[PDB]
């Protein structure tokens, strides 16, 4: 029951993959292809140099254990994960499998504000992959319109969860990777927490709802003035929680400001949805909406529906605050490749 693999030089490299993947083709790197075994078209992505160092064999685990868990149809789950290697011991490259979806929400919407409807949908979905996402106690933690796979029918999935792996020049200025992050993400406030994900699905439905980037940035600073612009400065309360003391130092610098009106900030919109942003946009995390609470909101009553709103079974990350070995990683990375179930 090994299958029959065969090579194709692809991405300036070597693809090995079973016969059951057919036409790849360039879109790690990643292949769109067909599965001819399930009939569906598939994104195929081999992991660059997986065990290279102690920090990349844990991203790779981290990666598979993640891709493993998920099984929602608004989360990017595995319909596969193989490996050339017949053992171990020359165990060396990770392929995963996915839906092909084909697009990122940018792919579709930058620069367009779309009708009342296809945001709710777009944002009913999101919202219900993260109930699912964060009852398994996981925090995507980068959720932007980059991290949302769209097809033709609008149907979307939530890739690249899980992966807390971002350089600091690729957070620094008038850049997309910083301008859906939480404040106190951003500006390293406190030990986070999941409701970090709710703002960032606020800062998509604002875009989504104006064609405009809520909170475009040119630097760290220039983005916390927009954001304490639009929801007020920190009252007493939240200023405790820093528990960051040159954090709070700086805040306390700040001219105080209350917060806006949203419904003169988003003109036109249903005020269902502005009702849902201010739930949303809520500058202390403590008192965010959570992404249960939202799919029951009046917003989505054409959508909503309890009983099909499925939450995660447990999801053991006792392996996160674990030192190991680059082939303890290597080979804990293995028995999951080789104990993978194909869902049905
Ligand atoms: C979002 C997107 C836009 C254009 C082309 C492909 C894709 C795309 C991916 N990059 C990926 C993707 O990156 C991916 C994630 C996990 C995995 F196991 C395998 C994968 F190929 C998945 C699906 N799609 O549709």
């Amino acid at each position: 029951e090994r299958p029959t693999f065969y090579r194709q030089e692809l991405n300036k490299t070597i693809w090995e993959v079973p016969e059951r993947y057919q036409n790849l083709s360039p879109v790690g790197s990643v292949c769109a292809a067909f599965d001819t075994k399930t009939g569906l078209r598939v994104a195929v992505k081999k992991l660059s140099r997986p065990f290279q160092s102690i920090i990349h064999a844990k991203r790779t685990y981290r990666e598979l254990r993640l891709l493993k868990h998920m099984k929602h149809e608004n989360v990017i789950g595995l319909l596969d994960v193989f490996t050339p290697a017949r053992s171990l011991e020359e165990f060396n490259d990770v392929y995963l499998v996915t839906h092909l979806m084909g697009a990122d929400l940018n792919n579709i919407v930058k620069c367009q504000k779309l009708t009342d409807d296809h945001v709710q949908f777009l944002i009913y979905q999101i919202l219900r992959g993260l109930k699912y996402i964060h009852s398994a106690d996981i925090i995507h933690r980068d959720l932007k319109p980059s991290n949302l796979a769209v097809n033709e029918d609008c149907e979307l999935k939530i890739l690249d969860f899980g992966l807390a792996r971002h350089t600091d020049d690729e957070m620094t200025g008038y850049v997309a990777t910083r301008w859906y992050r939480a404040p106190e993400i951003m500006l390293n406030w406190m030990h986070y927490n999941q409701t970090v994900d709710i703002w960032s699905v606020g800062c998509i439905m604002a875009e989504l709802l104006t064609g405009r980037t809520l909170f475009p940035g040119t630097d760290h600073i220039d983005q916390l003035k927009l954001i304490l612009r639009l929801v007020g400065t920190p009252g007493a309360e939240l200023l405790k929680k820093i528990s960051s003391e040159s954090a709070r130092n700086y805040i306390q610098s700040l001219t105080q400001m209350p917060k806006m009106n949203f419904a003169n900030v988003f003109i036109g919109a249903n005020p269902l949805a502005v009702d849902l942003l201010e739930k949303m946009l809520v500058l202390d995390s403590d008192k965010r909406i959570t992404a249960a609470q939202a799919l029951a909101h009046a917003y989505f009553a054409q959508y909503h529906d309890p009983d099909d709103e499925p939450v995660a079974d447990p999801y053991d990350q006792s392996f996160e605050s674990r030192d190991l070995l680059i082939d303890e990683w290597k080979s804990l990375t293995y028995d999951e490749v080789i104990s993978f179930v194909p869902p049905p």
